[PDB]
This record gives structure tokens, C-alpha cells and sequence, in this order.
């Protein structure tokens, strides 16, 4: 027992991080087979960042302008191309540490682990969700661009995020590995802001089940509620609506604990209306929303990866 | 900016986890050079666990009773010995992935990352502190014994914890890598309990500085307090005393923010007496105490590891 915000083991990804320097810009790149992926604003400078026409900026580059430095070994670049907001630098060497991988584009509310990197060297690993407003609340300092987020699923790394920028509110914005941004953000230093966020309802309910599996039973009740009447109370507290697809998803957890999904919604209703009144759930005084139903099952039954 | 409970990258340790089976017991082992370390209660059975005389249990073993299975390769054991509560199995092969490492025994209140493992395969990674009562609040299911906790410091892995047991209250107890338990626990299924815990005062103060670096300034004030008068209020809320050594430690953070340590104590005083009153600090509605002064500086300035 116990319940912790758990990241995936980072080893398979650490073997892919490299440093990419062009001009006066250093950031991280992701080296898979003979290609290095990185944010395209590495070809910028400080006066570029206002309003670049990245196509203009890149027709003006040569291969030798890109220092790709893989620890203590320099990787010769032999070609370059742009896909949306990422660069793909073709190098003369294939990474022998290339794991089995996929590029996936995740839905808001799904979670992933982030390996924060600087100068191609990993700094730490932590778990994040994609917020409903397509930001993530990460931990990123200057030079972290190029760090990726990922999930592992047996032996395969599904890469789902590359870091590009911080917004004025201190949240973070980036792309999938094909360089399409999550949300309406652009890789420009102009006025942008995150949009109103909401709480991820289905995740809260999964986290409440985690709590019950782990022996927190103070917030339960017999009241029940209809899905309709639950969503009327959720919209008042800035929670996303609950769909039957969310309900079905919560089936295995409902079954394991013996608490009907709609009964757990009746619990959440009274927690939103009364607060917690000094109590805590899983060592948290807030309703936690960055655990998926999958995350709970995975952790509460011990799934591993090879 | 941003502030997350960050684990160290797990790669160097993943390359050391192996599976150890003796009799009807499977757990994890740590393979460094030609030695595999694991909890000694692997030589037990179910009726053993009441009150074993592990010396009796081990004089009765042969090398071939220990299946040490390193992924898809079996490691022949060629010798075995017991040091305190861990076994050291000598194997005919040295792990080529052995990182630079040390065994360290940490003080309560220090933090470390835990790579949870099952059947020699890593499941996830997360950050923990050693509580003042020498438990840790981890996430561990049956078969996780042998997972280690560690810190990284440039290129060197300092191993500081190996998992052995869960106590009735759902917290976790284990040893350093030389097999001496943290706290008064023994590797026996008999009546044991954790002892009263306290909150790690110096860590809370570091976490408050993290908050200020990241722009949370609602809990600040001009009141100041003496160290004496602060500790009178701390003891009433079950916090550990603050020492000048704690104060000096908090020097760099005090300097970076411009807030004297004793001023930040005056802040913490009023947060203990008034609560937070709806506000949150770093997305937490509780005072967080598993970030060390070192953890804060590391994260708020981007230190990496090679
Ligand atoms: C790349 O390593 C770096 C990481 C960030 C630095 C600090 N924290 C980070 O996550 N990215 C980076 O610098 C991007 C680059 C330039 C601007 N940028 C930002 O993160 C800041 O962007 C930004 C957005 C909006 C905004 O509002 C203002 F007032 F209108 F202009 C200011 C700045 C790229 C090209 C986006
Ligand atoms: C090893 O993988 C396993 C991990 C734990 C199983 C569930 N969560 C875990 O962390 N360890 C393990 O089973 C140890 C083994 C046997 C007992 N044990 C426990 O974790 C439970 O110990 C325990 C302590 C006190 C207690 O009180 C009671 F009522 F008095 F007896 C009950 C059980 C070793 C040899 C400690």
C-alpha cells in the first residue's frame, strides 16, 4: 500500500538526450536512430524571438551551423528539415541506445513523465498531466527546451511532449514530437495566455478510489446521484463534465472496491460542497486530479516494464 | 519556474536491478560488480516469518538454492554471506552496467528517490523523505522488497535505502545498503509500530523559499521572531526544533530572496496559528516538508548529472 505521484523509470529516454547548439542558443535534442529532434526556435536569437519567419531563418543555415553534442562525442549533422515547430537534424551516426518507441499525441487529462534536461544532461524526472487548457504545470528553467514527456508501456517508449516555452502565468507550453503545439500557442514571444483551466473530474474520482483501496474511508456515503445531477454540481465548481465513457473507464476500480461509480460521485459532490473540514485524502488537503484511472490500477497492482 | 517533487533520473540504478528467488520467495536484488544485495528474509518462508533465527536458516542453504535472474540471463551464485539484515550473493559475472556508486546512511529529514521494482523490473520512480521516526511514506506492494533509494551527485549514485517491510499503519521500513535498519524495526512479523512522527521544520522553510522564488508572496510579513520564540510555537504544532545549523543551511536561500531566515520563521508562525484560509502554496493546501534546502536550490537553478 501507499500512493505516490510516480514517474516512469527514465533510463530508456536518458540514453537519447543530446545537446544542440546553434549560434548563441543551447537546448536539448532527442536522438533516435540517425535523427535529432529539437525545437525550431534554436535557429533564432534574442532579437529573432519577437516575430520570426522560421522558414527564412532556416534557408539561411548550413549543416555545420548545428553543434549536436552527445555527451563527450560530437555528432556531425548531414541534413536538416523542419516539421511544424520542431527541427529534424540528420546525423551521420545512429544512436545505439535507441529504444523501441512511438510518437503519440495525447488528450488533455492524460498524464506523462517529464525528464527535465539541461545541456543534454538529465536533471530530474516527475509526473505531469496535460491540463484541459493544454498547458502543463511543470518545472522548467532557461535551457530546458527539448526535454520530452513520455509514457512507457511494456518495453516501448511513447513520446508525447517536447518543451518549448513558459507563459507569463508560470505554466508551460509545448508540442508533440511531430512539432504540433498542444493548444493555441505559437513559438513567438508575443502576448499569449493559457485560457481558463478546469479540474479533471474523472481523475479525481480515480484518486478517490485509490484512497479507498488504501484505507481512506471517511468521505464515503450512501447517498447516490444521477450522472445528470452530478454534472450540475460539477459545473458550479469549475470541474469538467463526466461522460459515460468516463463512467465505463472507472468500471474496474468500481468493481475492485465494491463502490458504484455513481456512489463515488455522490461522495465527490459533498466534498465539493462541504470541503474536507480538516481531514486529508492520501496526504492531500486538496482534491487531486493528476492521476488517471490507469495510473491508479497500475500503481495499486504493481505493473512493471522491461 | 515551477516547482515539482522531482526524482533523480533512474537509469543508472535500473541497470542494477535483478530478481532473486529462493524457495517460494521472489524479491529484488541490487547487482554491483560481482555481488547481489538483497533482504535476508528471502531465505524465509511463510511459517518462518514469525521469529526466524536467520543464521539457522542460512547455514542450511546451498549456493544453488538462490536463483538470481538478471532479466533473461541467469546469474550463477558462487558464494553467499550475511551482513546485518541483507544478503550478499557472490555471482560469477560482474555487472558491466555498474555505475560509480557509494553506500551512504542518511539522517532523518533528508530525501531520496526510490525506484520501485517487481521481479527485477522497475515499475516507477518517486521522491521520499526519511521521516523523523525513521519510516518512509512510500508506495510498495508485495514483492517490492529489494527496491533501493538513492541520490545522484554528478555521476555517482549514493545508495541509501533498501525496502524490507510495511508496518500496520501503512508506512514502510527498511535498511541502508549495509543492512542496518533505519529506526528500531526488525525483519520479523511481530508487533511493531512507527512511533510519533513530527514535521520537518527546516524543510518547510526551504519550501517556503521555493515559493517566494516562484512568486508566491501572500504569506510573507514584517514580523520577525527570535529562534527561541519560534521553537516555542513549533513544539505546540508537533514540528521539530530549528537549530542554528538549520539556520545557516538556509543561508543561500535567504540571501537569494532577501528574506532573513528569522523573518521566514515569523511567516511560518502565523501560518501555523491561522492556517492558510483558502490560499495554497505551490499548489498545496498543506505545509510541505519533503523538500530539503538542497532540493530547492538544485531545482530552482537547474543542476544536472552526467
Ligand atoms: C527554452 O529552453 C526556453 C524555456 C523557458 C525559459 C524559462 N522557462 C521556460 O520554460 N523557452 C523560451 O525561452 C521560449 C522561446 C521564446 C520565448 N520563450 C518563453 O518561454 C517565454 O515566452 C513568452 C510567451 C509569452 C510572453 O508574453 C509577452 F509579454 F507577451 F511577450 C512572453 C514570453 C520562444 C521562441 C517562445
Ligand atoms: C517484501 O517484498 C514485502 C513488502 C511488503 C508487502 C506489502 N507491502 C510491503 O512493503 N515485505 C514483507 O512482506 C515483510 C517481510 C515479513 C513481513 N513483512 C511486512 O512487510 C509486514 O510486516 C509486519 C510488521 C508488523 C506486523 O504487525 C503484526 F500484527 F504485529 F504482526 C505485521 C507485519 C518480513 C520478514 C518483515
Amino acid at each position: 500500500s501507499g500512493f505516490r505521484k510516480m514517474a516512469f523509470p527514465s533510463g530508456k529516454v536518458e540514453g537519447c538526450m543530446v545537446q544542440v547548439t546553434c549560434g548563441t542558443t543551447t537546448l536539448n535534442g532527442l536522438w533516435l536512430d540517425d535523427v535529432v529532434y529539437c525545437p525550431r526556435h534554436v535557429i533564432c536569437t534574442s532579437e529573432d524571438m519577437l516575430n520570426p519567419n522560421y522558414e527564412d531563418l532556416l534557408i539561411r543555415k548550413s549543416n555545420h551551423n548545428f553543434l549536436v553534442q552527445a555527451g563527450n562525442v560530437q555528432l556531425r549533422v548531414i541534413g536538416h528539415s523542419m516539421q511544424n515547430c520542431v527541427l529534424k537534424l540528420k546525423v551521420d551516426t545512429a544512436n545505439p541506445k535507441t529504444p523501441k518507441y512511438k510518437f503519440v499525441r495525447i488528450q488533455p487529462g492524460q498524464t506523462f513523465s517529464v525528464l527535465a534536461c539541461y545541456n543534454g544532461s538529465p536533471s530530474g524526472v516527475y509526473q505531469c498531466a496535460m491540463r484541459p487548457n493544454f498547458t502543463i504545470k511543470g518545472s522548467f528553467l532557461n535551457g530546458s527546451c527539448g526535454s520530452v514527456g513520455f509514457n512507457i508501456d511494456y518495453d516501448c517508449v511513447s513520446f508525447c511532449y517536447m518543451h518549448h516555452m513558459e507563459l507569463p502565468t508560470g505554466v508551460h507550453a509545448g508540442t508533440d514530437l511531430a512539432g504540433n503545439f498542444y493548444g493555441p500557442f505559437v513559438d513567438r514571444q508575443t502576448a499569449q495566455a493559457a485560457g481558463t483551466d478546469t479540474t479533471i473530474t474523472v481523475n479525481v474520482l480515480a484518486w478517490l478510489y485509490a484512497a479507498v483501496i488504501n484505507g481512506d474511508r471517511w468521505f464515503l456515503n450512501r447517498f447516490t446521484t444521477t450522472l445528470n445531477d452530478f454534472n450540475l454540481v460539477a459545473m458550479k465548481y469549475n470541474y469538467e463534465p463526466l461522460t459515460q465513457d468516463h463512467v465505463d473507464i472507472l468500471g474496474p476500480l468500481s468493481a475492485q472496491t465494491g463502490i458504484a461509480v455513481l456512489d463515488m460521485c455522490a461522495s465527490l459532490k459533498e466534498l465539493l460542497q462541504n470541503g474536507m473540514n480538516g481531514r486529508t485524502i492520501l496526504g492531500s488537503a486538496l482534491l487531486e486530479d493528476e492521476f488517471t484511472p490507469f495510473d491508479v490500477v497500475r500503481q495499486c497492482s504493481g505493473v512493471t516494464f522491461q
